[PDB]
């Protein structure tokens, strides 16, 4: 299949604002894709080369890209740069360079999707000595045969700036539509493997039966099972049927570990491969995990000099690797509190009752300085769990998790099989979808941020509030530098932003406002932290908010006596 057909799809996608039309376009295209392109085509359709959990990345910036295009077209980098000043878009200017290339090298050897994909992969894997020059050459080889339209999309694909309105929801729907399979099964398989390519392939070749048989695949992250919040230990035990597994709810960053022999991959909550950020934990895991193959997950916690937990922000700091891992391992010691096992030696435990998974976890983990098994208590006595809860809080943790003993693991689901019990309404993790410049001496900084809750089915982020409290001057400076590149529209003090930054905020109250489309509004939110271990698509949803609203109202309804 020619890359031109894919470029033509991108163009059609950009020419419609309609999700249903986009779904159709993508589905029709998926139907034409050769079977051996299915494993990667979904990502290319999203304008990405690899799944977010891959670790591989094209180490190509605007300059290197321009250099490759200049090399491929015979047009000076400066000229391409000067073109951007008139076009306002590098993609369009690259298309022009390629269009002009016709004068000196008129015939192209038509780009195939296969060649483009294989090239991008080679580029990403070229990190050796003179990786940069090699990447320029691979890309130049590609742009030499590109048609203008193709070049524009190849460029945006390389830069990660593709703007097709295709989100995971639409891609899921497109796969279901293209191969006449149940969207629920496409979703089930996606929650288990986080791999749209894998899911699409199976959908096409095996249909529903195949999708229903999909099991976790070692190395591919499983979307984490989430939890609803209960008002109290008592309420949690009641919901559980009178008995439950209780565990300390550790305040750190959730990670998922895949082990194959001595090979370890650790994924963060947003499924970023963060293995490289925590070498000491990886080493500890090779030792702590007994079975050759396993997938387990836990809460990675920063530990202070007094042995108590440090703020979870410290763990997220470790993930960003802004300082040398060497210094940070010293400055920010970590401990991983494992709380689930989803696979062991070729056997998926997703459909295994929790009690068996926990027993397996206890059996498979030889705890060490770094790797621990979450402390638990299985009880039917509210007072026992309450004592455990009190202790969890005195220990500096968040409270307790209560988990149904007979429940299977539900990838990506925020059900009631796992419940969180805390002393306060949990903070919301929302997407910054806009901001407003501050006033007076703060006019050069964003001083307020519009928060959006993610909508999976639609892919958009609906406004649920505006936070302008809790940020120190430095926070404002940092967020302004971080968000300026995301501006997509500006109007007075108001700026609209690409939905990419998730932040945690407290709120005085969740209000059910007829006002906004979301139906909700947060009363006086306050900044708590940057939650970059969560992608925009991992942010709290309207449903999550509605759930907290119900909890809030349930408690207000109980006020007095
Ligand atoms: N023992 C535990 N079991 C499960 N989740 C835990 C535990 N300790 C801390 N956590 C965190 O609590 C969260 C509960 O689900 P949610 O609040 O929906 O993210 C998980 O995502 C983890 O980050
Ligand atoms: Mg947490």
């Amino acid at each position: 299949m020619r890359y031109l057909e894919l470029a033509q799809l991108y163009q059609k996608l950009e020419k419609t604002t309609m999700k249903l039309i986009k779904t159709r376009l993508v589905a029709d295209f998926l139907k034409k894709v050769p079977d051996d392109h299915l494993e990667f085509i979904p990502y290319l359709i999203l304008g990405e080369v690899f799944p977010e959990w891959d670790e591989r990345e094209l180490g190509v910036g605007e300059k290197l890209l321009i250099k490759a295009v200049a090399m491929a077209t015979g047009i000076d980098a400066k000229e391409i740069e000067e073109s951007v000043k008139d076009t306002g878009d590098l993609g369009e200017s690259i298309a022009l360079a390629v269009k002009k290339k016709k004068q000196k090298s008129f015939f192209s050897q038509p780009l195939t999707i296969k060649r483009v994909y294989q090239t991008l992969v080679k580029v990403a894997e070229t990190t050796g000595e003179g990786s940069q020059d090699k990447k320029v050459k691979y890309l130049a080889d590609l742009f030499m045969d590109a048609e203008p339209l193709e070049a524009k999309y190849l460029a945006r694909t390389i830069l990660g700036t593709m703007r097709t309105g295709v989100a995971e929801g639409l891609l899921r729907d497109a796969i279901a539509m293209a191969f006449h399979v149940k969207v629920e099964l496409v979703e089930r398989a996606y929650m288990l493997t986080s791999d749209f390519g894998y899911v699409a392939k199976i959908a096409k070749l095996e249909g529903n039966e195949g999708l229903a048989k999909v099991q976790v695949q070692l190395g591919k992250p499983i979307k984490p099972m989430l939890a609803q919040q209960a008002a109290s230990i008592r309420d949690a035990l009641l919901e559980m049927g009178g008995e439950a597994e209780f565990e300390i709810k550790y305040d750190g960053a959730r990670v998922q570990v895949h082990k194959d022999g001595s090979k370890i991959i650790v994924y963060s909550r947003r499924l970023e491969n963060v293995t490289r950020a925590i070498p000491e934990i990886v080493e500890a895991l090779k030792e702590a995990i007994i079975p050759e193959k396993a997938i387990v997950e836990g809460e990675l916690v920063a530990i202070g000099e007094n042995g108590r937990p440090l703020p979870f922000q410290y763990v997220l700091r470790r993930f960003r690797r802004k300082h040398n891992i060497e210094e940070m391992m010293e400055k920010i010691p970590l401990e991983l509190n494992l709380f689930d096992v989803l696979y062991v030696d070729g056997q998926s435990l997703i459909d295994t009752k929790f009690i068996d998974r926990r027993r397996t976890l206890e059996e498979i983990i030889k705890q060490n300085e770094k790797i621990k098994v979450a402390e638990n208590l299985i009880t039917k006595k509210v007072e026992e769990a309450e004592a455990f809860y009190k202790r969890a809080l005195e220990m500096g943790h968040e409270g307790l998790m209560a988990k149904r003993l007979d429940a299977v693991y539900e990838p990506g689901n925020r059900g009631k099989k796992w419940l969180k019990i805390k002393p306060t309404m949990e903070n919301l993790d929302l997407v910054i979808i806009g901001a407003e410049w501050g006033e007076g001496r703060r006019a050069h900084l964003f001083g307020s941020f519009i928060l959006g809750a993610y909508d999976p089915e639609t892919g958009e982020f609906l406004e649920v509030g505006k936070v302008g409290s809790g940020f120190t001057d430095d926070d404002l400076v940092e967020f302004t530098k971080m968000l300026k590149p995301l501006i997509i529209k500006e109007e007075g003090k108001r700026v609209w932003l690409q939905p990419k930054v998730v932040i945690e905020v407290t709120y005085q109250e969740i209000q059910k406002s007829p006002k906004y489309r979301s139906g909700f509004a947060l009363r006086f939110p306050r900044f708590v932290a940057l939650r970059d271990d969560k992608g925009p698509e991992d942010a709290d949803t309207i449903e999550r908010i509605a759930q907290l609203y119900e909890l809030q109202e349930k408690m207000k309804g109980k006020v007095e006596s």
